[PDB]
């Protein structure tokens, strides 16, 4: 009986590779977990687990954000306060499947990282 | 009241690689961002940038080219102290034309003196 | 004769925002860049990256995407410098191979050599 | 009687504005000067003068360098690096774009000898 605040697919940007890779993410009160698939029965080991206690969410796309790309209105930034999966003071960019989906991820993360 | 200039500007995000349009009001003390141009009902700035500790550094030349729109209509606001912007960091704004950009720039230059 | 791998790779320039293709030869000590694949006449490396003080950090995933009309979104890897040399300590170089499988050959070989 | 090693138009990139601006450049043994025009008779005051004594040239495009369609001059860029605070902040870099690979290589080669 897996319990979660939110889960869904997100694309995560690589700063150096300048590309996105899609994964299945699970937000709990303690961690943002990345898994390879949505199958909570057979896919049991997170690819990585980001402790929320030492992350913050800092900025997100506006509904009118433009670039010329996909999901210019659906991105948000997760910032590291301490060394872990992410280096202290560094940032990871995520792309959701819509503005409204992004806002749900952002709002939930913001409350869990206050 | 002592508003110096107001209008829509696009502001670049470094991490999101995108522009977002907002309605800005320039006063002697602040550049204020609002969501809308409704001065009666939209009263709380999204953010208020203290001009006392900002400078305007570069701006597009009339011959500036990109490609993206507004290649001749951008300027840079630089922070001298930690606030909305980290000390030493910069924000990029895009106006609707060179002439409009220069109006913003010239006004900001005097206020940040 | 103790070459481990050789072939063409594109290397990204951060300041020039472009890729340049070169012919690379991987040995136990160095990744060498040459202008051409002519091992008889083209004998002097353009540069020689000491593997002893490099690591390979990230690489593209099979599903990595970049942008329509951009090539090799699934074929890049990152070489990181642990010390000042051709690359400044803490800095990174990005390479693009001709496919995911080719990239993974380069990456796996570099991973062992930089251990 | 204006004496120069090389002169010609170059585009200079702005890091923050992500745009290029074209100017007329004059390379002498002492400086890389920027002017607004090619008229050495009426256009007498440099927009800026970069001391070569404290600059280096560090990298340049290859003949095969590729960026994206449609970009121009992917084979015609070079980087000028500051060793001391002046026009450019110490340790910072300016990117220039010439009108061809061969023109770029002429600029780069001359700058490299003058900044050795």
């Amino acid at each position: 009986p897996f319990t979660e605040i939110k889960s869904g697919f997100l694309e995560r940007r690589s700063k150096f590779l300048k590309s996105y890779s899609k994964g299945y993410y699970v937000l709990t009160p303690n961690f943002l977990h990345e898994f390879k698939t949505a199958d909570r029965k057979k896919d049991l080991v997170p690819v990585m687990s980001l402790a929320l206690s030492e992350c913050t969410v800092t900025e997100h796309s506006r509904k009118n954000s433009t670039s010329n790309s996909t999901g210019s209105d659906a991105k948000f930034v997760l910032h590291a306060k301490q060394n872990g999966i992410i280096r202290r003071g560094h940032n990871w960019v995520f792309k959701a499947d819509s503005y409204e989906s992004m806002m749900s991820w952002f709002d939930n993360l913001k409350i869990l990282t206050s």
